[PDB]
């Protein structure tokens, strides 16, 4: 078995984010044009997906983290990661 | 083992779609700015990926669903889900 | 167990790429509006993710391929696939 990743990118630079689900934990590596660095995102999960969009130069990222049948959305909206409205019945 | 997701988003709102492969079936949860709701997409699959693009304000989504070595593209083009041209030799 | 895919798309056509991790190897199927065809990308991996961005009409793709705890970035920047700066500590 391998680790599992999800990626997103924005802008002209570009900025890239790469999330890795590994042993029940999802972590983050970031590029803003000046070296890979380890980002603030650190939440539980066995599976991960991501999407992102820009509002002007401001980035909004949504990360879907899954453990068993439960998916939790994590929201970056410019200040920190907050838990999003997302619900499902899996 | 965990459920597996894939996500895409578009526009200023934004609209988001989140596909979940769970027990051989792929289902869909949608956001258009006014609550998560369960979308029309419901097709077989153990793995899922997605990409999407806008033609004006019209959304085109492509969902790649895999069972065993077979991938099937599903196409949203404004009216309903149709099976796309995609073929592979896995 | 199923094969595992990752998808990205760009432009008005659109062009689409679909990467499939199957039995330790990641391969690529491409659409540029005129039939699916098998692309140049062929590197080892059990898991795959992708993101892409346009600089004018030029496409930059980044493919994250994972085996065990090691992720390798592969870079398309208009000429061929090169191994990218990405590092992580998984
Ligand atoms: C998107 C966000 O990125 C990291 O957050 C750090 C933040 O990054 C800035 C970055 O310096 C800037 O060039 C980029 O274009 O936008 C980000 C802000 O949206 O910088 C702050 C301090 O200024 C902290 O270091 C943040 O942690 C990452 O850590 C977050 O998890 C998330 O991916
Ligand atoms: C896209 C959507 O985002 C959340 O929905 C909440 C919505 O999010 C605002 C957020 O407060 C703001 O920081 C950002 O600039 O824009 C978001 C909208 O794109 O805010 C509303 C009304 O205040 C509610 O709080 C929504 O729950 C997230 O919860 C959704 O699941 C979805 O990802
Ligand atoms: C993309 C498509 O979305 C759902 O389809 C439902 C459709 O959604 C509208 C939505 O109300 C609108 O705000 C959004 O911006 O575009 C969608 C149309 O492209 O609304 C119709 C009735 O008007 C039905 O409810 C559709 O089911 C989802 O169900 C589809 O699977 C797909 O994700
Ligand atoms: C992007 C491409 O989409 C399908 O290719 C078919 C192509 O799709 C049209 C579709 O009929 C139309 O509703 C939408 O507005 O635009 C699509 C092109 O982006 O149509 C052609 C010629 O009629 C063929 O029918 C193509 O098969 C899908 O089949 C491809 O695999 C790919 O996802
Ligand atoms: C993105 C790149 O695509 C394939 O590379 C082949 C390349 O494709 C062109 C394509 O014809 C053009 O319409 C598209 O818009 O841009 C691509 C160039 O960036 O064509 C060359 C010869 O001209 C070779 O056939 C390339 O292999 C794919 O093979 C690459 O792996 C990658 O996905
Ligand atoms: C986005 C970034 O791409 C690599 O970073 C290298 C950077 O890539 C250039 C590339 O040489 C060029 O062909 C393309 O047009 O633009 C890229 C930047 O977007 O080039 C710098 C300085 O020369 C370094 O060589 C960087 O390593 C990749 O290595 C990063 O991990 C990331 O994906
Ligand atoms: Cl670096
Ligand atoms: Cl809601
Ligand atoms: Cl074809």
């Amino acid at each position: 078995s391998s680790v599992q990743t999800a990626a997103t990118s924005w802008g002209t630079v570009p900025s890239i984010r790469v999330y890795t689900a590994n042993n029940g934990k999802i972590t983050e590596r970031c590029w803003d044009g000046k070296g890979w660095y380890t980002g603030a995102f650190n939440e539980p999960g066995d599976n991960v997906s991501v999407t992102s969009w820009l509002v002007g130069s401001a980035i909004h990222i949504r990360v879907y983290a899954s453990t068993g049948t439960t998916t939790t959305e994590w929201c970056w909206d410019g200040n920190g990661w907050t838990k999003g409205a997302y619900t499902a019945t899996n």
